[PDB]
This record gives C-alpha cells, structure tokens and sequence, in this order.
C-alpha cells in the first residue's frame, strides 16, 4: 500500500552534503547585500555620480532620519530635501521591507557596514537612541560601534570560547531599546517579548556568508570589541550580562 | 402519529460492537496520508520530476522555513525561490490547514515522517528551536528526531509499560518551545497553558492508523528512542521529567 | 371616546384556558420535533434508505463530533467522511440552528430521543465530557442517560413529589461542565453564571409538547432514572443536590 | 440697543396657567393612547376581524415574546407564526419605539391596560422576569398587575398623602430587573444607574390624560394595589421600601 | 530675513493696544447680543409675537431640552407643531454650533432675565425638580438658580466676595443637574463633577453683555441679594453644603 | 568580489566634520521660518497692510486662542472675528502642522520669537496656563519662557553647559502646558509628559535660522543671561523643579 512507500524512505538517502546545500539556499534573505552593492556602484555611477559619498550620505541620513526617505523629506531644510530627492531618483529608494532588488537606506547601512560602524562613533548622541543613554543602561560605557542594527553583519558566532554568542547578547541589550523607540507600542511589553521580534532576522544577519569569518575577525579587532589576543572587551561583557 | 415513531426508538437495536465500529470511523483524522502520499507520487510522476527528490526538499523546506509556501519566496534567494516556486506549481501547495485533497509541507513532513526524522539529524541547528537550545532545556543531548511535530505519527501510545506516553511527554518538552517560537504571544504564557494548545492536534497524531503499532515499533528503534527489547532511551526519561 | 374602549376591556373576557391556548402556541421553540421526524422519513424513504439506520448514525455522530456536519468531514476517515455527505445530502443537513424546516445533527438527537439515551450508555467515554469525569464530579455513577443536553424532551417537571424538579437539577450538573467544554470561554466564571446561558432553552425543552407526561414516565423508568413507583434513583438526587 | 430688549423681559408676563398649559403641550410623550386605540378598531374593522380579540393576542404576544414581532415569528411553531404575520399586516406592527402613528405590541399593552392587567395575573411564570423570581427579591408575594412596563398608565401620583409616589417605587423595583433581563448590558451596573435609564418614559406615561385619577383610583382598587379608602396592599409598601 | 525677525527686538510691544487686542480675541462662546438681534429679526419677519414666541422657547428647553428634532418625535401632535414652525422661523439647531446660530439653550442664556421667573412656576416640571433640590440644600433652594443659565446674572467682582457666594450657591444645583443629564457622573466623587461644568460657567459669569449695574438690578429682582447689597440667606446656605 | 568593494569602506574617510555638516542639512525641522518670515511680508504688503501690524496681531492670537483659526472664530466677539477672518484671507492660515509654504498662527510665533517674548510679558495671565500658576509650581518663572516658541532662543552649545539649564527651566512650563492642551496627559506621570514634547523642542533649540551670537543677544535683553552669560537665578529654580 501507501504506507510502504513511506515506509521505504526510511532507506532513502539523507546526504548532509546535499541537505546543508538546500538549507542555505532555502534560509531566510531579507536580501542580497551583494546585490544591493551592485545597484548602488552601477546605478550611482551610471548617473555621473561619487557613488561612494552617497553612501556615506545615505547611512548617515539612515542614522539619524531612519528608513522613510519620502517622509523624512517634509520635515527637512530645503537644501538637505534635495539631497535626499536626488538620492531616492538615483538609487531608486523605498520604505520599509521590499523585494531583493529594491534598495532602502538600512540595506546601504547594512550592506556598508565596515563604515557605518565608524560614523556612529560620531554622532552617537544624534541617533534614536543616543549614546548617554545607552551608557546609563549598560553601566559601563556601550560600544558606540553596535548602536545599529546593521551590526549582526561582524558578528561571528562560530567563534572560539563562544565569544560570538556574547557579542550577539551585548548587542541586543541595544535592540530592545532601539526597537522599543522605533516603534512605541513595545514600550510597556516585556524585555524577552520584544527580544523575539528581532531575533530571527538579526540571527539571518549574523550567520551571512557575505563578509568571511576572518573578514568578521578584522572588522571586531578595528572597532574594539576584541583584542589582539582575541579575547572581549570588559564593557561587550557587561551588556551580555545586562541583556538577561 | 409523529410521536409513535420517535417513541418506537426505544425498541430499536443499540448493539455497542457496531456503535464504537461507527465512532472509530467517525473519530476526528487531521489529514489523509495515504491521500498526500497518493497525490504528491501521482502530481509528482506525471510532471515527470523526481517525485522522492521533492518530498525531501519540501520536507528541508517545511523544516527550516514553515507552512507557507508563498510568504518564504519573497525573503530568499532567487535560486531557491524559483525551487520553490516549482514545487508549488507541480504540488499544488497551500497554506495552514485546508482540505484533505491539499497537499501543505507540513502534510509532506507528516506523511514521509520516516525520511524527516533522519533530515533533523543533519539540519538540527537550522531549526528554528536549534538542538543546542534544546539540550540547554533538557539537561542531556534532546533526540534531534523528536524536534518537530510530526515524531507524533510514529509515537504508540499503547505500548506496554505505558513507554508511549513516556514518548509523548518527551516530545512535548519541544511542542512547548516551538509553539513559543512559532507564536510569539504565548512566550510569557504558563507551560501547562501552552501544553493545551497542541493537545488535541497531536492526540490525534499519535491515535493515527496510517502506521501501524508493529510500523511505530520499527521507527521508535531505528530513531534510537528505544532498543529491541523495548527500553527507553536515557534523555527521553530525563525530557519527559522536564516537561512537568 | 377612545378612553371609555380601553376601560370597556375590564369587562372584557379573560379565560385563562385559552390565554395558556396562546401561550403554547406563540412560546419560544427553534423547531419542531413532529416536522423534523416527519423530513428524516420522507427524505430518507425517498431517496430508498434504511432512515432509521441513518438517525442512529446521525446521532452516534452527534453526540462524538458535534453539530457542524461540513467542519468535522475534513478532520475525518476517507470511509467516515464518505458517510457524512451522503448524511448531509439526504436529509439536507445544516449546522448551528436554523429555521423550523432544517435538520440538524443535534435536532436528530433531540426528537429521536428515546434512541440517543440508548447509545449514551455504550460512548460515556468517547463523548466531550467522559463519563468517568462526571464520576468524579457527581461522586456517584453520574446516569449516561443524562449525560447530553436533548435529554431535557424526556424530562416531566409536573411529576408528583416535585421529582421533575430534582432530574432538571441533576442533568444541570452535566450541562454546566458540558457548556465550559463546548465553550471554553465559561471556564473561569462562577456556576450560576454558566447555569444561566443554557436555562431558558432547556426549560423550553423541559416544557416540550412533543411526548406526553406517560410517555415521559415510560422513557425515564426505561433508563432507570426513576421506578414505577416514580421513585427516582439515588444517583439522581446526589447530582441535585451537587448540583449547587 | 440689545441689552434693554433682554433686560425688558422683567416685566414681561410669566402666567403659571399658560406656562403650565405649555408644560403639558410639550412634555415627553412617546405615543397617542387615542390614535393606537383608534387605529387598531380602524384597522381592525376594515379587515373585517375581531379587533377586540386580536389585541388579547396582541398583549399575551407582548408579555411572553416581547416588541420585536417579525423576530419572534423565526422561533416559533407554524400555527402561532402564522397568527402573528396576519397581526403583522393587519396592524402594520414594527419593533422598538417608532412614530406616534405606529402601532406596537408594548404600545396595544399600554393602550389596552384595563385587559393587560388581568392577562398578568394568569401568565405570571411565563413572563421574561417571572412571579416567582420578583416574590424572591420583594420578599412578599410580588403584585403581578404591576409586573409590566404597562402598568404605569394606572399610576395617578397626584394621589393623596402622596400614596402614587410609593406606587411609582413599588413599579420600579419590578422595572430595574425587567431592564436588566431585557438588555443584559445592564446585568452588571449599579440600581440607580439602570433606574434613569426608563424614569423620563414611566414618568411621561404615569402623567397621562388618557384615565382620569376616578379612572385611575378604580383599576388600582380592581387589581388589589389599594382599596375604597384609599389604603394601599401591604406588599406595594415593601416593594417601594426595596427599591432603595 | 534673519535680520528681518530680529528687527522686532525694536518693534513696538504697547500693553494697552495688545490687552485691547486680548479683550477683543478672548473666548466669547455664542454672542447674546447677535441672537437677541436674530430672533428679533426672523421673528418680526415671519410676523410673529416674537417675545411670545422666547418664551415658549425658553419653557421648551427648561423642561425637554437641546434637541429639538429629537423631542418632537416624543410629543403631542399639538405640540411637535408649534416646536417645527419654532426650527422653522429661529433655524434653530443642536448642541453648540457657531456663533450666528439659535438654540434653545441660547434663547434661555439670552433672555434670562424671563426664564428666571418661569423657573419660579415649573419647578417640578424640570428635569431635577424644586423638592429634590430641597431635600439636597437643607433648606428652599432658589428656583431662579435652578438653570445653568443663571451664570449670566453671576457678577463675582461684588463687594464682600458676595458673587462668589452665589456662584458656590449655583454650583450645588449644577452638580445635581450634570449628574442627572449625563448618568456617567451618577457614582463620580463631588469635586470630579464641578471641574465638569467649572470652565464654561466662570466663562458665562465673567460675560460682558450685562453690566455690574444690570446683573445687581437681576439678582436683586430674583431675591439673592436686596438694596443694601445683602445675601439671602438660602443662598449661604446652599454655598456651605456646595463643599459636601 | 562585491565583498571585496564593503570591506574597502574600512579605509574610506568618515570626517566628523563633513558628517555632523550633512547631520544639520539632514535634521529634522517641520517648517522654515525664512520662508514664513518672506510669505508674511509678501502676502502682507500686496494685500497693503501693516503687516508689522499683523505678526503682532497673530502672535497675540496664537498665544491666547491656540492654533486653529476657524474654530476660534465660532467662539470669538464680532469685531475680534472679523479681524481673525481678514488675517486668515490674507496670510492664507491653515491649521494643525501641515507644509513648509504654508503660514500658521504658532509658526509666525515660531518665527518671529523676538516679538512674542516681549509679547508674553503683558498678557501673562490670559495665557492657557497662567503667570501666577506657574510661580506657585516654580521664584517668579520667566514669562518670556512661557511659550513652546522659546525654544528657537535657547543655544544648547553655551559654554558651562547654560543651555542645557535653560531647556531643563523652560521643560518646567512645556509639562503644565502640555497637561493643559491635552487634558488625557493630567493624570500621567512628570517623564512621560517630557518625553511627548523632547524631540520637536530639541529640532526647535538646535535651529539654524538664529545664531549662537543673536540667541546670546536675545536671552541678554529678555534678562534669561547677562552681558557675562551668568544665569537669573529664576532659571536655575526652574531647571531644579523639573526633576
């Protein structure tokens, strides 16, 4: 009957090879930060344009407006609004989450990483959530460097000691709060209910293939979250603990 | 007169054999798997695929990625979508639970339970309760083969030594994290509260007469849950502890 | 004038015969047992089958899956659910309640009463609410014969001693635990609470036409409620007086 | 100048007797006792029926199913249906609180009183609030002539020593429990809360001018509220008492 | 332009010109003078007795309200024509719509000087009658205090504090009244009540269309206060139990 | 690779100078009080009117009878409204917050802030939450702080950290205001209500349409700093009362 059929998988083969190879090309891709890379140097350039000062425009704009270019654009000064009309027209900007050809300022944020990790050193205290206040919920002063989303990109949670499972937790002691800001309705809700509505697209972010475990390697040591020896800086420690 | 009929019912037989014949036929079945098993061998041959191929990958897909097969497309790649994309056209697959003549990936999973029982072996960190997260939970190293609802179709609950009901504690320890990880909602919700949500659903699985106690046996051995001489193994007695 | 009219009905005719004529005939009802035995026949014998076959297993199906024939079909055996469309076919069955004219799964087992207290003593335990269960609540052995709402038709209040009285009070025992079953909303709230959302159709049915007060007498001496001597069983007088 | 025009109404007339002739002309009314009266014998005679008889049923209608007649005709036997869509057409009946031209069950009950405060007498437990359940909040056996919203076109509170004033109280003890089983939104809310939802209607009808305070005084004497001297039942003083 | 904003450092800020400014902008509610003039105007051209005419009015809102659409449903046919040739002539409304707009509430805020004398003949005919308003005093309670528009006679700036002895006077019936139109309020502490009303009445007190001179001529005319400037003892007496 | 391109951004300038200059031109601002200040002159004087006159006018408005001007009308005395139905004709008024060309009673407040801080001193007590009111919850508080359009004088970048003392004195007045515009904040806590207002006051205080140098000059002649950026001491309460 039917039931020997289903039966004679049992005998069927179960390749982990062949099985990991689907996994990966079945896992959950908000989207393609190799793409998006793309579009950005051929589209940019294509309109005569210093693509990569666009970019370093667009993160900083993504920072500090957040990611609706339309509806950032009303409440701006003339000569920054057409800034931000230039870039939407070029880089073809939406809101929200579209498809894996579309571009929005948190996939350039996300995509760019190695920079956007640097500008927020900068202007840590013009962010949705400033750097003072990040500072008065760790304790110890928070690593300017993960006050983004974008961050889970270095993250590499194969690493030895599991010293990538602790930077994981130290950066979403940042993520309640952010999220919590971003969308107020969260505000009352408890800390490990809002730790679940990020937690599956950061956990994508951060087992990526895009950047390399080496390339994640130079990217932590360059930001400070972890020493030449390997070993964490003393505050990434504390938010881990503090995230619980 | 109306009332002589309907009184006349007291004189008309009530034989217990041929009543509990009717409330066994009667009895609530989730889903046909000699149906699916027919429709997807039949969908499957006549669009000329590897049919044995496509349950597999459906199975690796309902595993890692849910039931819905539409909503999975847009957030990943564009190889694996358009896989996907084939598998719904050739299936005709849906989503959550339709009728009996559909064919969902979570019927496929439910159905060939013999071949997805050995694919959480390899892809147990995929999931989305990963198998470290349920070793932290248990205490000892949970069976990879339990992590997913559908190990109910091969659970015997009249095995002797009530070792099925030993079972159904064990796999219920996960049922209650996956639901948390499926639904958020029921996050900060009691576990017993959690408990019955599933309840009836998996009884209804484990009361299946697709497989039989002899089918069951076979599969509960091959998984390693129990040895030939029917003896439970050491972290399914430590899960079903856990579960209260 | 018009006031001299409205006080000329002092003298007016106030017959208490034919004002409880019209009580009777304008009161409450849902449908009618006479008309519903009446369709069950002349569809059944119509469409050249044993009728009679056919209301034991509408009501074995009512009584184990409820009153929405299209819903359980899905959840059923390919051989049980086969049965049910031609079930819903013949006898043009509908769920919930409807008009005078409809048959409903539940309507079946109200009017073919003397049937249904039958097969009650043969499921107790596949039934909503186990018989065992109501053991436990009663004390006592609870009487099968009670355990499901339509054996209200069967009940005379008007019995001497005030012994309809005492059976309504002990199937109110039943049908409380049955409506926090059926509706799981009831759960939480107080007794008398739940004891209101069934009383008025209960006493409607209580105050049936349908079976006379000797035909009511023969039917509750024939499932051992009370005696010849109207003298009632004790079990039935610990669920009164639990009942509270 | 305008101030002066305003200022001149000092002097300007405020007669009690026109005043109070304007009071009555524009007082709360709902419904002309006159036109109903009027337009059932119209209405009635002009279908050639027993008008005299049709509001008998009209009333015992109201009592036992309420003022929704195209409702109540949906859960009711073939034959009372049947009367009641012929009383429909007849009298051009609709549901709640309409135009001063439309006639309605409550309306025929209040127009109708002399006959409506006898059929109450024999219907008592068939009434949405029964007898029985009002005797439990009295106390004393409850005056059922009392127990409808009817009734309050007998009340003559221009009574001496102010004897309709306690009749009015007695009324509404019967009236808050009446609303509750009406509107069960109701159930919950505090006595005097419920108490103002029906106190400007009650108060419009006991300030009628249909019945005459002889009128009045004779049907409060034929229905045991008070006596030739003008003593009112010891059981309206308790319910009057209770009401607070 | 910068230079052109900060100019107005030397611009001119004139105390007088800007408290003329403040006087004439500041909030006036509905002007009396304007709908003195309109009921004046419409009245004489649709040749009527247009004083009569405020008068019935003015018994109109006293006894049944704002709503003059809504009352002439629950009327006499009598009556519900001469308030539709009223909406008519007047365009009078509901509620409180703009400023070149008639209500009922405003013909009796206008003309006070005459509704505080119809007050005086149709006591008991107002929604809280002049008995229960006794039983709250202590003792008689002023009919001509019985209106929310007996604020407009209100001057506060008396000498000896003797206008806010009257207005804590008023404040007593206001209580009542509110808690009576909107039964919300029913259950609410004293104090929430009078912050209710406490806006729109000082608002009405501090009115500019009759003078310190005209409001003493009113208050001495209604017996709060006689020649000599003194307050009626019924009036301190109700501005003491205002406190409760 | 493309990974190759993100990684290069490693050793890709991030100058804090040319960033914190397009953080200005990106920030958030709601109108411009260049273009309101040109509008009012242009529609003002085609219209020919004293529109000096006018901006006078609609900042008493806005102060007394709030930000919507045809509602205000319906509740207004006959010449008052006649007035208010000109000024809506002429200056084209809108309500609630809508566009950046677009003129409204608390945007001329907004931007010409010079006159309605003198403005505030002598109607103090026909304002919606009162002088006197706001004595007894501070010392005498500063009328000229009495307005959410204070908040366009107030330079945060003042050395001792002035600035910050001034918002936190001026955040005094902004809680009872709030409370008093909208009565559902009555009952809710002091940092709730703080929070509802921290982001427009904080885009209103980091404004570049007056510089460092006239927000000096405008806090000295409003007696908030002296000639030597010492603080009133009225200031000082205020900004202590506020926690």
């Amino acid at each position: 009957n039917y039931r020997d059929i289903a039966l004679a998988f049992l005998d069927e083969s179960a390749d982990s090879g062949t099985i990991n190879a689907w996994v990966n090309e079945f896992a959950y891709q908000g989207f393609d930060p190799k793409r998006i890379v793309q579009l950005v140097k051929e589209r940019g350039t294509a309109k005569g344009r210093d693509w990569k000062k666009d970019v370093k425009m667009m993160i900083v704009l993504n920072l500090v407006r957040g990611n609706k270019p339309e509806a950032m654009m009303k409440k701006m000064s003339e000569k920054g609004a057409s800034i931000v009309a230039n870039l939407i027209s070029v880089y073809q900007l939406k809101e929200g989450n579209p498809g894996r050809d579309t571009i929005t300022l948190s996939r350039v944020s996300a995509a760019f990483v190695p920079w956007t990790v640097q500008a927020l050193r900068v202007l840590s205290e013009s962010l949705p959530v400033s750097g003072t206040t990040m500072d008065a919920i760790a304790g110890v002063t928070y690593p300017r460097a993960m006050m983004h989303p974008s961050f889970a990109g270095i993250i590499d949670l194969d690493l030895p000691n599991g010293a990538g499972a602790t930077i994981a937790d130290a950066h979403g002691l940042f993520m309640i709060e952010f999220s919590k800001t971003i969308n107020p309705s969260l505000r009352t809700k408890q800390a490990n209910e809002v730790a679940a509505t990020f937690e599956k697209p950061n956990m994508a972010a951060m087992s990526g293939r895009f950047f390399t475990r080496e390339d994640k390697k130079k990217l932590l040591i360059a930001v400070g979250i972890i020493d030449e020896d390997l070993v964490l800086a003393s505050a990434v420690v504390r938010s881990a603990e503090k995230y619980r």
